[PDB]
């Protein structure tokens, strides 16, 4: 393949670090030896994640054509328009956010605490509408976008999580890329890789760029859409539109797309006693937060199939960190005694 | 000087970013170019920030020692408190924090979010209420060996070593730049950052052109710390000089109303960089020194053609605990 | 019967007002006559409600008794805790109250604003999660005598006695408006409420005129708590005549989803009282009866003509535990 | 005078109940009798209060005229707003209601819970500003086709804001015949003005119009009082008060409003504590527990006669506790 040919403009700090889980590791009994990949440490904006490798390959598309305003889509605690905030006002470019309760939830502070928050203070106009304005149905993408030109400007559409995108799958075949030339220094190879999926272009970068080298099915997926058969399609699709985009001589199979369905419950947004338990545990034995939402749910995942030794012995799993912390705020009632 | 004569323990990724603030500069005017070295962004555990990289020289000794618990103390949205909490459990250590209100505030959330919130998930035993004597008995009496962590890390002499480094390093990325900075804006409060960077950059004759920027709204004070730490650092590090009173700079313009509260300005500053730059600051600390950082280029205090290094130290996560303030940006 | 031979302690105005809901009558269609009780303003002593008028007849126990704490118990927004820490103030007796998250809810400030932050102004020791007996010990422990009330007053042997007594204040009442009331709605989750009110109205034979709506969404248990404490109350009453399942009635279609959790039907019939007749309700009771007597005369389920007596039994208080849902209207 | 000249509208249960504060007496060594007429406990209509006791005699006016919708403002907290809305809701009328940040305070609920929330609720237009709305929200109205009736901040400057409370002094009265005896004092809290005002006139009827001690919570004593006095005389003028209200004749103790209109002291909170732990009686921190915290610190300095009996008027307030939630986290 040849993702090269594609710019990508800056937006993190360069490649990020992994880091041994060794007392988890050692916590879950030593059989299977845990790392982490630190996509949650990738950017100074705002805390950048997983979507802001994303967006180094549609940026330059953005800027190519002359768009002056960039335009996303999420829930409230979307970490996704958070940073495409940070990004728009370190480009010197305007944002405009259609958002929406996407969960079954209601605290007090839930719209004006983590992901949210920073996006008013970045700058962006978030256009937050009331419950049962249904966005999607009412098509408030589309009319978001228009009144950015009819107000003359130039708006760049970025669909929610920038998955569905032509781009959005890029940035995370450089991932794996990224992965091999690390591996180089280990000399050895992460027998697995353990990543949360929900609109699916993380994932379906990663089997774009690891089938590269025949361990597309060493991606273990895991969701949190909690609607795990169209979480599951839209990563396959991402990711043969994405193959083909970059010249991957191969064609994804079904059996190259792994998404575990077990750990997604009740619902997208909302975290079971075992998410919590996983982030608790977690963050008590390497200091690292992971969220309610995505990350907790992945970790809640490995930690059960390491548990479970559905891991061979021996294996080395590479956990990758897409981000979402801030979110945590959104649920100080559930951690308010830890 | 002889900092390499102290262990650091890795906390951190590695030597922290430098990255030009080139919109917010023209904004400004363009006479100043304006850059930010994050420390904000120096750790995985938690969020890290400045506290993070004071730390690397204190765990070697509590674990020199046999310390099974990290003790330390803050106010209740205390950065410090919340980065001892994720050092504690990255170290396999117990951790305990005595946290009280040193903020004439008192929003409904602010023991529930932010930092003290990750403090809770991070395991430690946060108490609520001589606290501190108190803390430090019960560990020992429940028969553990805590290391006690005072205020900001700042009173303890290994506290100042952390940004003597942080100089060092500097110098090394100035090599590799092509250039220097003329200053350096620095927020302050207990002390330790600024005064181990004073001592860092008296090493080459820049002590005076360290700014720094007053937040506890007790200026005397914090400058009395600040110049005593100094001095007691660099007889630790072996500097040639007597640290003096005019190495220390310590403007008191911008930490109104209160410790803990932030002005108006404070707030306008936070949009402006947040607008321009993407780069995030908080009503507490840094939003203080954005502000002065800002005033000062306004006014034009700065020479034109000046290199000024802003040191980001951290603290976003209480912008959690400033909901209301923030409700429409 | 006689409720008579029962001491009651004066703990409310007096007999609770009954007024007409003419607009939200004829917003339904103006074929069913709605008109409302309120329990929910008959005290002076934190808002009171439906459980205040049950308290009447047990404080004179815990005075007979030498007790000097109230100890009780509830979930997070209980109104029956508020009461009772409300009472135990005025009666200058100390109280216990043992409140644990009986709802799959989370609210940042669930626990910090509506009935429990009453409770904890009025000096009640609230104690946040058997911890009931524990609660109980530990009074007797530290030297006093504590008298038990159990969850909403029901399971006990005073408990059903103020209900009773409703239905003889409504007797009076019709008396004087020179009109009887076809049925009565309340909302049930404990039970000696509606249990008060069937042994009351059985006397006149209307025991069936009495429609319960469910709230717990356990209508099984919470049908049976009510059985058996209506035959135990008016074996103490004196009714002459047992209670058969057909002097029960209680809805279970307006429970959902959950105890403590409101459905649309719930907050649409919240919002449709409040905007018809400035009568507001809570989403954890009285939102659901209201939906219940909404739906049922929109259904067409009362004949026409009917008088309706909606007992309103207080929980407003509870909204505040709920502002996200609420925060457009 | 002749208060029966204007009508009243039933927003009521009745007149309000005087209940004995026995307890906060004794602990506050017995020498003075205090008593508590709940005017927070006045209406059905989403908790009631004073305003809502002004609001009877304002009303008739507004359907007279041929008024569909009822205006007015408030702080983010505002007692009188909420109760607008709910009295709107109950006839039938629309409402819009102006909300500005009169308090310099920012807590995370503070405009999604206690007063604000449940004017949401009762279905007014709640207008907030990010921190003239006044004549555009009368205008809204009218362009839409409706006929605002205007409600003055607290109801208070208004020509029938004062109305309610003379009614208040005619009502003390009656239940002082029952009771046999006089009040020697009335406490009572005071911001916009009317409230005060109208007892004022009322008691002045019998002399006793310097018998009721207002307590400022506006922290603008001058502005304040100046108010009281005012309203007072025009609200004189028009019930035919038989003497004329005197400069001396409006108390207004200015030491217990602090530091700020809508921030409590630490005297204020523990007055809360003591008045709640003692009664079971509930004040908040903006009015209700300031006029409480005046009334305790005049019985604990003797300044009250000694066998004095003294009438706290609890005007309402407390939905607001739910926007200091932080303050009362343990207590
Ligand atoms: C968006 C997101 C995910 C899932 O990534 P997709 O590409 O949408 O599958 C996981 N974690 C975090 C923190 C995210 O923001
Ligand atoms: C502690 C802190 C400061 C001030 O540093 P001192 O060494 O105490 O003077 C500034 N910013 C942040 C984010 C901090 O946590
Ligand atoms: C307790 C309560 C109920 C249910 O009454 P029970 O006697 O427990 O069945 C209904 N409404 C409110 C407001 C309550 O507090
Ligand atoms: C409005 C109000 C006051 C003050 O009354 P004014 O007539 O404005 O002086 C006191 N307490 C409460 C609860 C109020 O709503």
């Amino acid at each position: 393949m040849n993702l090269q040919r594609f710019p990508r403009y800056p937006l993190t700090f360069g490649p990020t670090p992994i880091q041994p889980l060794a007392r988890l590791s050692k916590h879950l009994g030593g059989k299977v030896h845990l790392y982490a990949k630190r996509e949650d440490c990738n950017s100074g904006l705002a805390f950048g994640g997983n979507k802001t490798r994303k967006l180094e390959y549609l940026i330059p598309e953005a800027l190519a054509q002359g768009c002056d305003t960039l335009v996303s889509i999420g829930g409230i605690q979307s970490n996704q328009t958070r940073q495409v905030a940070a990004v728009a006002a370190h480009l010197g470019m305007k944002c405009v956010l259609v958002q929406e309760n996407w969960v079954n939830y209601s605290d007090a502070v839930y719209d004006r605490v983590g992901n949210i928050q920073m996006s008013r203070i970045l700058g962006a106009d978030v256009r937050l509408v009331p419950d049962g304005f249904d966005i999607g149905f009412r098509r408030s993408w589309e009319d978001a976008l228009e009144s950015v030109r009819a107000a003359g400007g130039k708006p760049y559409a970025i669909p929610a999580g920038c998955s569905d995108h032509p781009l959005g799958g890029l940035g995370f075949v450089g991932f794996a890329e990224e992965v091999r030339a690390q591996e180089a220094e280990l000399g050895f190879k992460f027998d697995y890789v353990v990543v949360c999926s929900v609109t699916g272009s993380t994932q379906a970068g990663m089997v774009v760029g690891f089938a590269a080298d025949g361990r597309a099915d060493r991606v273990i997926g895991v969701d949190a859409s909690a609607k795990p058969a169209q979480t599951r399609e839209q990563i396959t699709r991402i990711a043969r539109q994405t193959a083909e985009k970059v010249g991957l001589e191969r064609d994804i199979m079904r059996a190259d797309v792994v998404l575990d369905e077990r750990f997604a419950g009740p619902e997208y947004g909302l975290p079971n006693e075992g998410t919590l338990e996983a982030i608790r545990l977690c963050a008590r034995t390497e200091g690292m937060l992971t969220d309610p939402v995505y990350e907790g749910k992945s970790m809640h995942g490995m930690i059960e199939m390491v548990r479970n030794g559905e891991f061979p012995e021996g294996s080395r799993v590479l956990y990758a960190h897409l981000g979402g912390v801030p979110a945590l705020n959104g649920y100080s009632f559930i951690f308010r005694d830890g």
